[PDB]
């Protein structure tokens, strides 16, 4: 607990945790990594066993922050941009000679949007790993097209500082036509209103179903069954 003051966003504690994280990377002096939402803690352990590292943080209050605390490691760069409206392709060329695995620490309401933007360009990393709450974890998987997830190692309160009630979890993600994608999308627009609703919200008629309900809705239907509907006319 060397968290001293500046004010009292919440923080870990022990160390204990953070190389069973960086144990859950395939993390090494080879491999590179894409920390997000540092604070500080864990990019400094991270930086104790990494090629490189590539903090992103949008709240500017820690960068004075980071200016003293993780300075003395010197395989370190904290780039300062909104990671959603980032240049990360751009930066993998700017500062990876190398494996690649983003390691992430965001809120429920972005989280979401970051994971796809990262994946959805096809971008080279090994895997994705987030600290999300104990109950989202549990919950199992947006898209598991683009990777198969494990919910490996939980982490709870008892290692946080303001402590935050609900304990929470960790989760790799090891990554291995498309109008699809423009699907997905479009199939959950009303979120609770019948599918006839939701595909009268996406580009222009007829459409017989492949055994499947027409007024069933979004949430439900199956990872592969939601292929087979893309395959009307793409």
């Amino acid at each position: 607990i060397r968290t001293k003051e500046y004010g009292f966003q919440n923080f870990l504690i022990d160390t204990n945790i953070l190389n069973r994280i960086v144990d859950h990377a395939e993390v090494t002096e080879k491999t590179g990594v894409i920390e997000i939402g540092p604070g500080i803690a864990l990019t400094e352990q991270l930086a104790k066993r990494a090629k490189k590292v590539v903090a992103f943080e949008i709240d500017q209050r820690l960068l004075p922050i980071l200016k003293d605390t993780l300075s003395p490691y010197e395989n370190v760069t904290v780039i300062h941009q909104d990671v959603l409206k980032a240049d990360v392709k751009s930066v993998i060329e700017e500062q990876f000679q190398d494996e690649i695995m983003v390691v992430a620490n965001l809120p429920y309401y972005v989280t979401t949007p970051i994971i796809m933007k990262l994946l959805e360009e096809h971008l080279p990393l090994k895997g994705i790993v987030v600290m999300l709450q104990k109950e989202v974890a549990e919950r199992m998987i947006a898209v598991q097209f683009y990777t198969e997830a494990k919910t490996v190692m939980i982490v709870p309160k008892t290692v946080f500082v303001p402590q935050p009630n609900v304990d929470s979890a960790v989760i790799r993600l090891i990554l291995r036509e498309s109008f699809f994608f423009q699907l997905i999308k479009a199939s959950f627009a009303q979120r609770r209103k019948t599918l006839l609703n939701n595909l009268v919200n996406n580009l222009p008629q007829v459409l017989e179903e492949t055994n499947i309900d027409g007024k069933r809705r979004g949430e439900s239907l199956s990872i592969e069954e939601f292929a087979a509907l893309s395959n009307g006319l793409y």
